[PDB]
Formats: structure tokens, sequence, C-alpha cells
């Protein structure tokens, strides 16, 4: 579609394990950076990882992100979930100005016991 990103509006997983989303993005932001940000109000969020614009595969503590420039999504992964991870969070764009920011809620469960 035309929004200039999107991605799935909840994703799901298990204390210990891991999860990945997929921010798609329309083609004239290729060589922008792309990053992960959490929590509210919005336009405040945390990043917790963000590209060079690049394909490179970025890591910062738990979360990792890597660019497709051909299909334009970027994947972003949070390993070694807890369940303090849930929350709101953002697939965004960097540009100067209002960034285009798409929000994702987090959902964690714990391991059965
Ligand atoms: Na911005």
């Amino acid at each position: 579609m035309e929004d200039p990103v999107t991605g799935p509006e909840e994703v799901s997983g298990q204390e210990q394990g891991s999860l990945t989303v997929q921010c798609r993005y329309t083609s004239g932001w290729k060589d922008y950076k792309k990053y992960w940000c959490q929590g509210v109000p919005q336009r405040s969020c945390k990043t917790l990882v963000e590209t060079d614009a690049s394909e490179q595969l970025v890591k910062k503590n738990r979360v990792s992100i890597r660019d497709n420039q051909r299909d334009f999504i970027f994947t972003v992964t949070m390993e070694d979930l807890r369940m303090s991870d849930a929350g709101i969070y953002w697939c965004g764009i960097t540009k100067g100005g209002l960034d285009p920011m798409f929000k994702v809620t987090v959902n964690i469960g714990p391991v059965p016991t």
C-alpha cells in the first residue's frame, strides 16, 4: 500500500524466546535510516536500534534491525524476551521533521509452569 511505513498491528512472543517484526515501506524511503522505537508519547519514544541507511545488520542490546532495500522491508528481531518487553513500539523512518511511524503492540507470555 501507499502508507510510508506499515507493520503488523500486534506481535506475540514467549519469555526467553524471540520475535520478529516486518516493517514495510514505500520505495522512495530506500536510503533513509530505519528504526525500532519504544513507548509513548509517540514522538518522545525511546530508540532501541537504528540503521545507517544501508542493508548492514545493526544490533543494540537484545534488538536487531536489517533493512532489505529490494523488497523495502526492514526486519526487527527482539531476542531473549522478558515479560517487561510487552508494550507499545514503533516502526519508524528517520527524516527531518515528523517521521513516518507505525504502532506495533508487543505481547509477551510466560514460559508455561
Ligand atoms: Na524526524
